[PDB]
């Protein structure tokens, strides 16, 4: 790309990718953590790699967080129509309704003019309500979904940013804290070297369950984000990430 | 201050307040869109320091939210559904009215998120749960209601409704509709759609009612609803207002 050529950005983009080992990378100008608009760009390229990608029949498993919520609100239908069922990845891990998976699937399930099913599990249920939840048909056919999930579309976080937007109780505060947790993905908390150091107890897709999936789209930017970035990919992921310059470059320095 | 109508409204319905759009949103369809601005307003009136605002669904309630806009005042806003679900359709719903109000607002919300096609069980468990309890609870706090009201038969149907609560609304003679109750002409309820949150005996507590319905055909359903006294605000058109007091 001429844009991307003349921006250095088809450099920084290999750099990136070479140096995270990423399936690729894709960066836009900016640093969302100062321009808003830089966000939405992420949004942007994030749904022209999700095309790129669908293939005849897709279920698109997607996180929640602003970031996500971005590429909903740059979703389109598609010029192929191909046939799209939007599912979230889990049960929603605390996040307040707003920033919710079931919230982002919906917004980009009728963004895309595909079809969408939610996942209704509260994050706070006794032992014996949860037993009985799972077994509900109309709960069962949405984690069977989810376990087929040909696509993710997932944000990464900072720990302690993560832990403190959502309602983690104090005794998860002190092992994320105790465990030097420095970045979090779809409710597991990860230290500096990518290792799973506290995970949220929710329901759908686990970590094992990633390698499954063949295109997985990670979307997470600004300078803020730049460690916790580093630290996700510090293991294999065969992920795409779509990112900015303010993360990208603060990485790269 | 109000017109003559807007006078005898009142007197007639016993309302706390009266306000007439111009026409009739069942022959002009952007005649809601006026009643929805006008409700918009009113809402802004009504505000205190802190706010929490519970909201049916339906069209109506729909139109007060597209035509929604920031707080000049800065106050705080929170919204929620009045109820669960009520068997609307996705567009219709409480919970989907609630979240596009408080986006156009800048306002915060929170949803109900029950029946579905979950058993009566599974069901029982959900609103057992801690997060459940917490939105039942700001509901039971509301501040302000702000809420339609529909033709009983019109609103049945529209919604799921199972054959034999068709007949009952039908053989009970309810003509009139408002978040989950259905009416007789005296104002009497004599069906109720089950669901959790706001009750018919909650409103009293509310301090202030906003019912936001219009339209020719909606003229019988209106008066019938304010048989009993509602201590509540109208915003209506003249299509239902001079329908309804026979002048036009
Ligand atoms: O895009 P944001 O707003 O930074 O949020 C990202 C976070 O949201 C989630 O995707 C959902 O909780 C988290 O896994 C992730 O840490
Ligand atoms: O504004 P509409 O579309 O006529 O619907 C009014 C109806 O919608 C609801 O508020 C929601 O179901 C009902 O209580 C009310 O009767």
């Amino acid at each position: 790309s001429n844009a991307k050529d003349v921006l250095g950005l088809t450099l920084l983009e290999k750099t990136l990718k070479e140096r995270l080992n990423l399936k690729d990378a894709i960066i836009v100008s900016g640093d969302s953590d100062q321009s808003p608009w830089v966000k939405k760009e992420m949004g942007r390229a994030a749904v022209a790699c999700m095309k790129k990608r669908f293939s005849g029949k897709n279920i698109v498993a997607v996180t929640g967080g602003t970031t996500i919520e971005a590429v909903a609100e740059m979703m389109t239908p598609d010029s192929k129509n191909r046939e799209l069922l939007f599912v979230p990845a889990r049960g929603g891990l605390g996040e307040d309704v707003k920033n919710q998976a079931n919230t982002i699937c919906a917004h980009m399930a009728e963004k895309a003019s595909g079809t969408y099913r939610l996942l209704f599990v509260p994050g706070q249920l006794s032992q014996g309500a949860y037993s009985s939840i799972i077994e509900e048909p109309s709960v069962k056919e949405v984690l069977n979904t989810i376990k087929s999930a040909s696509m993710l579309v997932h944000g990464i976080g900072e720990a302690k940013t993560m832990a403190q937007r959502r309602n983690t109780p104090l005794e998860d505060l002190k092992k994320i804290d105790d465990n030097d947790a420095v970045t979090e993905a779809f409710g597991y908390y990860f230290n500096a070297d990518g290792e799973v150091v506290h995970k949220v107890h929710s329901v759908g897709m686990q970590l094992d369950d990633i390698d499954a999936i063949p295109d997985i789209i990670a979307v997470a930017g600004g300078s803020s984000k730049a460690e916790a970035i580093e630290a996700y990919f510090k293991k294999p992921r065969n992920t795409v990430l779509v990112t900015d310059e303010g993360a990208a470059k603060k990485l790269l320095r």
